[PDB]
């Protein structure tokens, strides 16, 4: 799967 993150 694709992953993101929002610091
Ligand atoms: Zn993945």
């Amino acid at each position: 799967g694709s992953n993101q993150n929002n610091f």
